[PDB]
């Protein structure tokens, strides 16, 4: 019932409900004539709505921000990014043009300045160290160490036991190495490690490009970032 590519029209978002208060967003975009979906996250805060990253470019940001008020009807009022990439910033800009508080890791708003990307308006602090935690209302944001980026951070739901690893952590179906430009391959075995070691309760994995499963999704991601380190 996950919402796949073929369901989703070219600047269409797709929001799944994960669990109570919990919502993934999917959107797509091509990449060298090839086309991709992409996860985000929605939680609620109250009477508010908490937006984990942007829906991938502006245009599918504001599908975005138009089916959460068509469909959930409450106010996105703080946005975070995960890491400094185009499918987790891009779109700020139509974030903050509405009126929601975008939120990174002062890690992530470098990064994402020397890229010459978007920028979240507000810095996350206590977040520089592997293996920092600090709570963002519903969510607790962890940063497990470097992995696919060196700012990666991963959000877990605790009243719903979902854990979002983002583009740290693949699908299942995914059984080679996506973009490791920007990863650190040394590391992200250990920061998957880190993860692990803090959620093992987590019912509910969203990768950031894909299906949804469970922890498996942990030990998958490292045995592909291990093959793909030992590449010959
Ligand atoms: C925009 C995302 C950020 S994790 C990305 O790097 N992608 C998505 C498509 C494949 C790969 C690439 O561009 O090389
Ligand atoms: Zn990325
Ligand atoms: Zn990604
Ligand atoms: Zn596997």
């Amino acid at each position: 019932e996950y919402p796949t590519v073929s369901e989703i029209p070219v600047g269409e978002v797709r929001l799944y409900q994960i669990a109570d208060g919990v919502w993934s967003h999917i959107a797509t975009q091509s990449f060298d004539g090839a086309v991709y979906p992409s996860n985000g996250l929605i939680v609620r805060d109250g009477d508010e709505l908490l937006l984990i990253d942007t829906a991938w470019g502006a245009k599918n940001t504001a599908a975005l921000l138009a089916e959460i008020e068509k469909q959930i009807g409450l106010p996105v009022t703080r946005a975070v990014s995960t890491h400094f990439h185009d499918d987790r910033v891009g779109g700020v800009d139509v974030l903050r043009a509405a009126g929601v508080a975008t939120y990174a890791s002062p890690s992530t708003r470098r990064l994402a300045e020397v890229e010459g990307n978007e920028i979240p308006t507000h810095s996350l602090e206590g977040l520089s160290s592997s293996g920092d935690a600090v709570r963002f209302g519903p969510v607790e944001l962890f940063y497990p160490g470097a992995a696919h980026s060196t700012d990666n951070l991963v959000v877990y739901v605790p009243s719903a036991s979902v854990l979002y690893g983002g583009c740290a952590i693949y699908e299942l179906s995914r059984t080679s190495a996506g973009n490791v430009a920007d990863a650190d391959l040394a590391e992200w075995p250990t920061s998957i490690e880190r993860i692990q070691q803090r959620y093992p309760e987590a019912q509910f994995v969203i990768p950031g490009h894909g299906l949804p499963g469970g922890l498996d999704l942990l030990k998958h991601t490292t045995n592909v970032v291990k093959a793909h380190t030992n590449r010959s």
